[PDB]
């Protein structure tokens, strides 16, 4: 309790995501890649047996920190420090233990296969947020509300037509996500100090074939699909930058959803869940961690541009705060998203009641414009006279109670006669909307459905604000 | 000479990228826009004749700015005050300009064609960038260099090799850039004011398959595949992060390319093409790049704040970094193929450095060798036995990635970029 | 109006600050620079007549760009090129130009002119943008309304002193802009080509004390008390930092104080000056320039970090590009918040209405205090006997009028006699303010009038938006 | 080492700065804070006994997370959780701890006293990086080196006076912070939920004088001069944007100075120390710098948000980024000076560097020699004859402007920095 403790490790993110990033992880990652250059190299016919590799294998899970912290200590190399220490625990297979790899080879892979776990754990997390907002969009696909711009009351939609412009931007993010698993992040294999498999070679008799098939079965065993080919000594840090950038843009998505549902709770419309007078706190909270994770990414770009030809060490600290701490906080942000959207309350009656109070001055532009057409020769008056008619209106409606009121003014007052019997429909709420109604079906059918399907095996965790 | 004016806009970008976002090309969009909105409300059934279409066809590229600037004055909403300047040049057609339409629907709209065709001039840029420095990998592939991580003197590696690995930053530059133009951007078409189409449902009599006539067939009048479907008042501005995110892509990878030129310069391995000197190209590239690599944080702040079906504090900040993203893109693409397609090299200067740092790197093969034979061979410090697969790394990846990337652009890689 | 133009010059920057960097200003101040050195080393004993120095003088407004544009595009010196045009011009001068000095002479020299007179153009403006509020903030000072946290209804303020909340951030930026003009910006002088002076001492046959001189003299005539002395080519750029980090705080300021308003004027208890239905348009565009400002401060950060050794021309281009366009957004954002400020329409009546219909539930945690240290054993009870007063209270206000309706449900209900006598100041919203009057009434009179009474003759112009 | 914990507060940082966020010192500040606010209001004429203050004080350093925890989950709100924490600990104290105030009496004062002190650790690191560059100045005050424009050689200067031009950033980067923590930051005191005072003017039966007294004596007995006086429920979290700003301020600074001594390793004229080789110190430097660089863009975003009274978004965000602005400058400071102590240099490195470049800097002098005699000799070229005023120029900046900016922290200045 006497160090402090960044609140995304301790309080904020999954348990899931932050041991992702863990010292464990690292290391047990590290001594998994260690067994598939083993048994990569053994299978290309090498001076590995079968039995240094279970022994590897046996041994992957444990792991000698204190050796370990003794050889980094002393000789300053986190990597050596670790292919020391698990030679000691496998003494027949010490000396076909990295053999042959730089420093970067356990490094970035590991780093690669970390962040593409990281995905994996946002993914079914970006859906889930998806799923929710989505039945509670056609739940209320219908509830009719006042549409708001410049914070000012506007033509009227219903709240699951405005739920779906939410979806929209989670649809976006979800794509930007997959392709980054599915499509962006390559492997790096082996590739030397400085890219250009000059130790491998040796190590292969300068046989390339044996050495690009040891770049090619590398890559399956590990769970790529492809590696890059032209490297400096990493990585193309670029892919960096593409991985923050799409967690900073779900950050922007998180932001604008959980302002929108703090406006939408001083009109008093709409309740985030509380514990059984009450604050939007978790909307509140989502948006301090989602504008965090809205300006992480410029580090990235700066790291990248300044990366000195083969390789410059400036990137290391860097990333290892960065790049967890943006899934850290993106983890959190999706988190919250979804406990919101679980137990979201809406008010029907609050919506109708400020609703009712807006609609005898919303339709004055449209009744005045079908009165000119039908010899309103006096626009002025006609707009004054449709005014006085509103604002006596909005009196009645608030202190009698008589919803129906500026209908029963405006049929009463044969001034504007020539709209008599169009009035029924232009002042019906339910053709104020438009098509707001049908939108909500087909982007859900077209759009949403398809999305998130591949996720249809895991919508069913309740996430839980602890 | 008395006003100040940005440098980017002044003499960096090239004239195309500074007209395509100008004020008049973005008028005779909207003009544009209402001829297609006239064609398609014909096509559906309203009552629209040829004789007011092809008077607003005519008058089309005419602009008086007197007019609209005088009519703007009286009205502050700049959309109305083109609207009746087009009715004025328009006395026929008046009555059905901009018929049932909000003013986004000409303002979204024009900006998503200003982007898609600033997208559309960048590209090939791109693929001449690709293109010359390939020229260059493929010239150098087998001149055998001096690697450096963490700047000092690494094991050796050929100056082709190196220019590969710029090349593999530009790539995925390029299908950023192309997924951007032809996924991402979708139009906004005819949405209303707060997206459910109302207006135009009353101007049809409530017909809901005219309206999704009217937005399917603008769509492809305009050039685009789609439209968004669930907006509020604009298309969402996650859009504006993902174009702006792009180019900001495009400067981290020229700063690097850059800095990495600035680096072997002062090495006297490289050198800048000109008119020991200074690398200003250089220098400069790498300055508009900076601004570029930072320019998209407030597009995302932007997005972070947009209130409900609209607030309005996105359009001024949309007019500056919109256009100077693409600008300072343009600028930068311009400098970084003209500093590739003359890019000298000295192998003299190479060969010297990679001796006299030679003795820091084969320390350990014959640590290996004297354990072998010795206990306790002019060859061996042969640097040439030393570069790996650099030179059929350089091959395979120019042949298999470089080739089938900018295809495409077979047809306009000729244009050479001068820097005066 | 084919050609693309930034609307910071064209529409929304005054036209001082347009012209404070234009390329006229930036020779005339070169040329000046030229007849200060020269009547500075001609002080000195040098072989400069004065009949050079008034031919300087009298050609100083003019300039020949067409030369200027020939020889710079031909040998590609910026530099240079003036100092042959303005050669040209001045026959008898030309051998005497530039006399000894690198090109930074006159580059470096005129940027902190036109820097310095930036912060003069805007210090009057942020003056101006406090004494406006300050005199709404005292007509103002005892006008009760609901003060909002978390935009929801909170205890009562007054709305002169939620103004004097926005003035404490402007007066924390008057000072940076002082400090700034005053202190931060300091002279570049004469340094040579890397700062060791080595070829002004070349000039002055090794004699330290002349060169020394030619500094001290040319700040003087230059208007800086200053020079910095261990310079390498330019000035420390960590200045631009400071201007532009103090510029963006600015924009930080006006992004929140027109973010407030665009709040109030959702309650309708404000509304902007406009022309003689209505929105936010004007804090809305302050909005966004002010979000433009607060981000531009970024790229002076990442290009101070990699200025190389002596010095490296990649801030070249991005000086002449963020420098200018801080203080042209800056300009703009407080054109704007003076116009805002000047024309800012309160409502009355709207923030009474919202004040009486929120009270009776604002004040049932303080009278249930109260009612727990008087007896009421059953905490449940009173606690939901008050919230049924003040919900049947809240009631008869909206519908009948009543204002002091819960005065008089708790003063017929017995049940709460021990606290009747407390009620009528415990229910007064003059003293649930506190000390918000007096407050506003030190706040002007310690901080506000000393702050700004250096600009008491330059506070009378009226800001038009156009 | 399952859970991912940050490399800053891991390792990086000091402990010195760790410990000065932690959640134990927290609470303990809290305590503080109501003691100070106890002894105030028996100051004042409130009915609180020495005894429940003595109480108090005895049990301020024993913290019961257990108990606070527990009370926490029910409450979810961890003042009170540590006001009910307190009262078990103090059974007599009970019924007057956190009287009349709010939350953020303890939450934002306690923040203020965290950031002050935070600065006290800063600032004698910043001096002795200052002196310890100031001492390598003066002894390599005539070592005549190369100087280099755009990374390529100059007119000659000494290594001396390019590291004052390094220490001139360190000089601007004291005051900011001497600012900062003497003048910018001032006291949040008593406030109430909205910043006026009504909670505590009701606990006084409506004396003015009395709670203008409160917030006078309580700024006095936490060690401030001054408090804010028209607040919201905070302070003004401007005051964040100043902390950060300077913060980031230090790793601009930083970032230069190592990135310049990477540049000059690559020449082999300058070597961090160590126990050629990598520049490893000088490169985490360099990225430990960037992450402190840009930390201040999300406060700047906070502050733009600030609902009215206050809003809640800016209190998660400022428990990560303040903390670890801290710790990343501390982080980048301990860095700095040990790399200032171990500086080596390498004068014949330097000496043929400028021999081998001096060919394309001497050919203007010649020029106007045979102008003067020959029309169309060994110590013209003698590079002590050009470095001009660089010899003076370290005297009497050292002597007049180095050393009355550390004056003060002459008493801490032994404090060597050892990086392991």
């Amino acid at each position: 309790f006497e160090e402090y403790r960044n609140p995304l490790t301790k309080r904020y993110a999954s348990r899931e995501m932050v041991c992702n990033f863990g010292e464990k992880r690292k290391v047990i990652l590290w001594r998994q890649l260690w067994i598939w250059l083993a048994e990569t190299q053994k299978e290309l016919g090498f001076d590995i047996t079968d039995e240094q590799i279970n022994e590897m294998k046996s041994q992957r899970d444990s792991v000698d920190f204190g050796t370990a912290a003794a050889e980094e200590k002393a000789r300053r190399h986190d990597v050596m420090a670790h292919v020391y220490t698990f030679a000691l625990a496998c003494p027949k297979a010490a000396p076909i233990i990295h053999l042959g790899a730089t420093s970067c080879f356990v490094g970035d892979n590991a780093d690669l296969i970390m962040l593409k776990d990281g995905l994996n754990i946002l993914l079914p997390k970006v859906a889930r947020c998806i799923d929710r907002l989505a039945k509670k969009a056609m739940l209320h696909k219908s509830l009719i509300c006042l549409a708001r711009t410049h914070l000012q009351p506007a033509q009227p939609t219903t709240m699951g037509r405005r739920i779906c412009m939410w979806i929209q931007d989670l649809l976006l993010d979800l794509e930007n996500l997959e392709r980054l698993k599915n499509h962006t992040i390559r492997f790096r294999g082996a590739k030397g100090a400085v890219g250009t498999q000059a130790s491998f070679m040796d190590l292969f008799q300068g046989d390339h074939q044996k050495v690009i098939k040891l770049d090619e079965i590398l890559t399956k065993k590990s769970g790529f699909q492809r590696s890059w080919c032209v490297t400096g000594q990493t990585y193309p840090r670029k892919v960096d930058i593409e991985i923050t950038n799409a967690l900073s843009n779900i950050g922007a998505t998180v932001h604008k959803i959980c302002t929108d549902i703090r406006l939408l709770s001083s009109f008093h419309e709409v309740e985030e869940p509380f514990e059984t007078k009450r604050n939007p706190i978790r909307s509140e909270r989502a948006c301090s961690l989602a504008r965090y994770l809205m300006h992480i990414s410029t580090s990235m770009v700066s790291t990248v541009s300044v990366q000195w030809l083969e390789r410059s060490l400036d990137d290391s600290a860097i990333r290892r705060i960065v790049l967890p701490e943006a899934f850290l906080a993106a983890d959190a942000c999706l988190t919250l998203l979804q406990n919101i959207a679980e137990g979201l309350i809406v008010y029907p009656m609050v919506m109708e009641a400020n609703l009712n109070s807006e609609l005898p001055f919303l339709v004055v532009e449209r009744i005045l414009v079908k009165m000119v057409s039908e010899g309103a020769a006096n626009r002025q008056e006609c707009h004054e006279r449709l005014r006085k008619h509103s604002h006596e209106a909005a009196a009645e409606i608030k202190l009698k109670g008589l919803k129906n009121s500026l209908m029963d003014k405006l049929l009463n007052d044969y001034y504007f006669a020539p709209i008599h019997s169009l009035l029924p429909t232009v002042l019906d709420p339910s053709y104020m909307i438009g098509r707001a109604v049908e939108q909500v079906e087909v982007f859900l059918n077209t759009e949403v459905d398809p999305a998130i399907h591949s996720y249809k095996d895991c919508l069913a965790l309740n996430s839980n604000i602890t």
